[PDB]
């Protein structure tokens, strides 16, 4: 049946996950409370008035202790240690953990102490013991029991490992590299302060900044037969959402164009409906905002050298499309609960 | 005496104000020691390359506890907690509080427990007890003795005070009002993300953004005979340095447009030279960008709706204006030290 | 009964102006033609795919010769040239005049010699015989027959004419001032570029751009009594859509914050419903994006000194907001064609 | 000779090589007059003021028709027709066309039929017919008869011309990948308005935006071996000036990061000195502004797969480097003039 579930920290990710489950046609997940490093106040109203989402469009209420949204009652807590939380009382069966300061298996793992009974980290995971999932690329391969604490990887890789497995299922990758223009993130400075990057320490906004991505590595968790074939570096931009992967592989299967966009069309029309887009429209980055997919190929901008060294590119809401997955991973964590 | 220096966090302002010192002719300061949350590395790379300022033209080098700028070593601490900071022992006179984080009386005189005999925090004062000064202004009523606490003020209350000062000494303000449009800074947030203020709590970059601004009501410690007079409210805009403040005030002795420019011009080449640049070129923000100036007086956009409702806008660099004003205050603290 | 409409120039306003029609409830009007610089190709995609309204959520067709919307086809042309517009042919009532380029009583009356029998620019008119029109201010004193060519003045002027209305009906209005932060437009250059304002020529969105504004003396149009008693500039900043009046007058009844705020409150329930809104939740600038009203009065902003210097902020989305008043103004023509 | 120049065009690309020439050391170049559509006002403020490059330092001056630049007086005139131009009285021998609208070997030869007697496009050569040239990769090539009209490619190809040659002198390029992540530029549209490329046409500073790219073709001008084996794509983000190009070739030596930043570190020290800078710190964008250099190479970005598939990240400053290289173009055409 039904799982009870808390979120843990209430940013973009948090709030995004919210509206996204807010907007499910069906559900087996039950919000119950949330857990951000603010009072109530502050959350029902990030909540509904977004720079970048909108304004959400749902019945919005607050007290001291308690959101509320279109009947659904939450309960808010404030509580900078899970070791702290009324998961036990609660009986909170999955905890969204999206404050990104708890992505080891022992952190997040404090979630466990505290009462829950499965953790999904919203970002990779660090350190050992944590089980990685790609919706439509690795979830075919989910058993409750393997892991306690589990990741829904980043939104990188989830744009990258679904074309990376078509690509590879169709042609065979031997190996490539990959670049994210992405847009900037909380984790980076809007004016050059401290950081333990020395590029995000930069002004954000006024700079392209190069930067590190795991990304590429990443794919490898999800797709195994891809270990130490990827690489890959990031480069942050002044926009503050939607994304973009610049894949090149040299393929193994001699192909075209034409047919490289063939498969991926295909895909985005069955094995991997919901999760790869096809978009062969003159589209740019903001066209792009609230789309459900991971990843969204632009097809026009595909290209292959000489038979068998190909490129194509692929747009994301690092944000909402990323957000959906959370969603799809925790539904499926629902129904596959042993 | 020649006074010694320590700089209490490293950042924005902590270095232009070594950047403004070390391009200084003169100077009765020996800056010797300087604590950041960072390391020396971080903190020598952040010197050199600014992307407001550009590469800091000078000979750079550290180690791991030592800066070195064109001979002139500087220790460097990392220590949180001022209380714990040498300052008895290496006989710190002056500590420039730049960290933002101790701004009453009380908290920047932890420097003073902790051995320094005056600290000069490079923002307005949090409650009573410290003593504020905007050269050109009052600074003839600074006094070694009257605080061991002193402050430069905001750079908004820098840019509006020399033009209120010069308004009022030759028309009389009655009342008025202040608009600043400014820079987003650091105290506001990169996207959508939690803060005090829920209009501080918006991403910098995409939105005009409205916050409160004590400016207004500070140009009176500095002009009392303005005290009750102004009030004013700030928009953050997107851009990262140059600010602008529109002035609005009904006035005792009615005047036209030529007149006060030319009061103001007078002003900029006599009793304000270095505090007011006249500006009658028909210019914008980036233009401003190292203007060492407290006020810059865009003359053709002064108007006088019927004799005695006066605007001034006038820009600042609000970094790099400000900070050659800490630098002044600092050395006016060395020449009336006792 | 309705009357037939065309638009020309499709454009940011031109394509609003539709979108807007498109989500009214009723109507009087039949848009059948549009003229624009540029192929059908190049309109149905403008229209559907908008960087800043969003995605137009409605089914959307083109040919060579046409474009069509829910059902409805209209009718595409490309006359640089409206004097060769088949207006006449096409029984045009009403053309929107959006292009920016024909905003005197002449050039805007080209269309009228093609057949059109009345013409509404988008834009403050030049010149004499044109008259001018702000819905909620001075549509009550709306005559058929008093011109073939009509004004619905400035998104600029259609923010603050109905704040000075109420602000002069309650306290009378001796003069005053205002700024208005302004997201930039096309009028402006991305770049450095040649443009007859020495200031317009500079890079839009790295720069504060100070401007010339007529929209303060524009509210004598349409409230004479006001006539000379206001004047302003302009600051252009980089943010894409919403802008902001900041509004400065000295007032005859010696008042209180709470009172103009009521008496603001009070319009925007009444007199102003539709055209002002009262906005007293602390919000920014992204959260009015599709805003209907044409002021949004921010009630924490209201300031009040010594009894009778008062300021009010007015946010208003330049585009969209100004494009449901010239919709309005169309159908008030329509309802009173004599 | 010392010969005779007239720049047709004051935009960017035009005053950016004013500001050049007039900091060189020593120059076979005189520059005599200036065409440009607006007035010699316009000019000298749009020369002396600049949102990227700040302030010229030099003393300027203007009247009717005329600007004076540290003595050096250059005649104005302001005529859209080339055709018009006196080059034939004014003895002209060069023409720098920087206005991007006569690209065409046709276009750009009315200054011929107008009496000068070699032309210099600013951008790459549209159609047959000109002579295109990479100072450091082909510029040992130049012949003053080959070609009356000639071209410096795009600031893209002058990024990428250098290393792909030092990349294919190397290790021998088979075939390979390019993606410009591109500062926007003035062909690029200030809001949502009409273009020839539908991405294009959307507001910039706001768009990650994708457009087709001659550059990665047009290195085969330069580097014939290089013919069919390298195409590419443009991608234009919110930066008003620098950009980078993200190369990956597929290379016939197998080889290593250390290597490959070797012998682009040596080339930057030897073969390539003013035309590669090589780049071992954490740097963003803005560090780039007024770099002299062509490419500057960002060794710490190398990645090299498995052996034989190299990723190469340079930066460029697109306006003031490449115009480095058409002020090094001019002298050179100087040097061999006949
Ligand atoms: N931003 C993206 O596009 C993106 C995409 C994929 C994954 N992620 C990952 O999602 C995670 C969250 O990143 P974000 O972008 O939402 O930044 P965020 O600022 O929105 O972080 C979310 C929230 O965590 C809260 N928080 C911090 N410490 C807490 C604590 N001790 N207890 C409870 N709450 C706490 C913060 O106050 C904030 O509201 C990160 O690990 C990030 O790597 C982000
Ligand atoms: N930016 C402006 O325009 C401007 C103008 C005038 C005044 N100010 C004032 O300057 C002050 C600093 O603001 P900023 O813009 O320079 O931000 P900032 O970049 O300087 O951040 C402050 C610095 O202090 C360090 N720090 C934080 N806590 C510390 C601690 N406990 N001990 C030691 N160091 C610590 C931070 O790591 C960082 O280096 C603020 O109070 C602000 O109000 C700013
Ligand atoms: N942008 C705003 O916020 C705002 C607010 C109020 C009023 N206005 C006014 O609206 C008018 C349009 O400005 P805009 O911001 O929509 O810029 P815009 O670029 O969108 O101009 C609209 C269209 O006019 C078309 N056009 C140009 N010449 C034409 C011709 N000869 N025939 C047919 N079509 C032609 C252009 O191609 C463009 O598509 C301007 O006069 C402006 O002052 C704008
Ligand atoms: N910006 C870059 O990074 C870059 C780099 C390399 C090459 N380029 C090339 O430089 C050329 C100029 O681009 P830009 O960035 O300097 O834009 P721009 O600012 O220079 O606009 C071009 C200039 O030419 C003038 N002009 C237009 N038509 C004219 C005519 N008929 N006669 C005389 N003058 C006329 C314009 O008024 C303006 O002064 C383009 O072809 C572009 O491809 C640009």
């Amino acid at each position: 049946m039904t799982i009870r579930v808390a979120i843990n920290g209430f940013g973009r990710i948090g709030r995004n996950f919210l509206r996204c489950w807010f907007g499910r046609q069906n559900t087996d997940l039950e919000v119950v409370a949330i857990n951000n490093t603010s009072d109530a106040r502050t959350a029902a109203h990030l909540l509904e008035y977004d720079s970048v989402l909108g304004r959400f469009n749902a019945d919005i209420s607050y007290d001291e202790n308690s959101i509320t949204v279109n009947g659904k009652t939450m309960k808010i807590v404030c509580d900078r240690n899970p070791l702290n939380l009324p998961w036990k009382e609660w009986d909170i069966d999955l905890v969204i953990e999206s404050t990104g300061v708890f992505v080891t298996a022992e952190g997040a793992s404090k979630h466990i102490q505290a009462g829950a009974k499965k953790v999904l980290i919203t970002a990779p995971g660090k350190g050992e013991g944590v089980g990685t999932y790609v919706i439509g690329v690795n979830d075919s391969e989910y058993r409750h029991e393997d892991f306690a604490v589990i990741s829904n990887a980043s939104c990188t890789t989830n744009c990258l490992a679904p074309v990376a497995k078509v690509l590879h299922d169709n042609f065979g990758i031997i190996k490539g590299t990959m670049t994210t223009t992405h847009s900037y993130t909380l984790d980076q400075r809007i004016l050059d302060a401290s950081h333990r990057d020395l590029r995000r320490a930069r002004a954000a906004a006024v700079n392209i900044v190069p930067t590190t991505t795991g990304a590429a590595k990443a794919v490898a968790l999800v797709i195994p037969e891809l270990k130490g074939k990827l690489n890959g570096i990031a480069l942050r931009v002044p926009t503050p959402n939607v994304s973009v992967v610049d894949l090149v592989v040299q393929v193994e299967k001699p192909t075209i164009t034409e047919q490289v966009n063939e498969v991926l069309q295909k895909a985005s029309q069955t094995t991997m409906k919901g999760i790869i887009k096809y978009s062969d429209l003159p589209l740019v980055s903001s066209d792009f905002r609230g789309t459900d997919e991971s990843s969204i190929v632009d097809s026009s901008l595909t290209l292959v050298m000489d038979g068998d060294l190909v490129k194509v590119i692929a747009w994301y809401d690092n944000e909402w499309g990323y957000s959906q997955r959370v969603v799809d991973l925790a539904e499926l964590a629902a129904r596959k609960w042993a």
